[PDB]
């Protein structure tokens, strides 16, 4: 054959396609909280992230495209009142998860530069901007509904 | 010659003697208000994790032992009083810059791997626990210093 690159459309292919594994896979891994409210968003919003990085990866959104997601991410972690450190550590075991997909299709030390730089991209972007979004609302949560100890003023 | 196993053992030694170079070219991308007390720090603590970052690709010392430094740089971006995130952006372009590097090797599709993955988890390990400090960090001054306006309770 003629082994046109395709390391790409694979990678997106297999997870179209092993969606239900690979969300199941990566639920066994996740920190999760009995009384979050929010508990069942987490796969919601995992598996629709999942649909969203491989439109980023088939060059169909820009790394803007995100920030919706990542502000509604944020502001759902806030309102569970959960440790927003969980939020990276579940995105790190998604993007693990991914990377160890990309390796089952034995790239080249060239392919694996260009789709990782890729991955990259997409999750450094969605933990940054998530925990942006987190900090600026958190900021506006405390000057909403706090004050300063007389103590301290 | 034999060309024995030392992506690794390179990656390490180049940041070692390159090291003034990679910080000037880190400082070039980074995030940094005019006004934060701990402006130099930055510098200072990103040239100090350039030193543990090749400690532990050498097997020297593990993830727990970056946790203090993560602490360490939480109570600084604390009482920067900046977006949190900025520390998320700056980190990521520090590990964006060691992969460059690493790439300029040519390793192969296992070297990537191996080496890749343990890029990885240093970095998710250093920006999940300096986010987790901070997180308890603002949790407690919050407590410390804050009420409830009456409206809200
Ligand atoms: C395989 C999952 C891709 C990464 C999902 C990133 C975390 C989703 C955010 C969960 C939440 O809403 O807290
Ligand atoms: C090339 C630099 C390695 C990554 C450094 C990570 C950021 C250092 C933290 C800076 C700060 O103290 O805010
Ligand atoms: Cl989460
Ligand atoms: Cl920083």
């Amino acid at each position: 054959g003629s082994h046109m690159e395709a390391t790409k459309r694979y990678l997106c292919l297999y997870l179209k396609e092993s969606q239900e594994k690979f969300i199941s896979n990566w639920k066994k891994r996740i920190l999760v909280h009995e009384h979050d409210p929010y508990k069942n968003e987490i796969i919601k919003n995992g598996t629709h992230l999942l649909h969203v990085f491989t439109m980023y990866m088939r060059e169909e959104i820009n790394l803007q495209d995100i920030e919706d997601i990542s502000k509604k991410i944020a502001q759902e972690r806030m309102d569970a009142k959960v440790n927003i450190a969980d939020f990276i550590y579940n995105t790190n075991e998604g993007k693990k998860e991914i990377l160890n997909t990309l390796f089952l299709l034995n790239p080249t030390g060239q392919e694996c530069k260009v789709v990782i730089e890729q991955i990259n991209l997409f999750f450094d972007h969605l933990i940054y901007s998530t925990i942006y979004s987190y900090y600026k609302l958190k900021k506006e949560y405390i000057h909403s509904y706090y004050e300063l100890k007389k103590k301290y003023n």
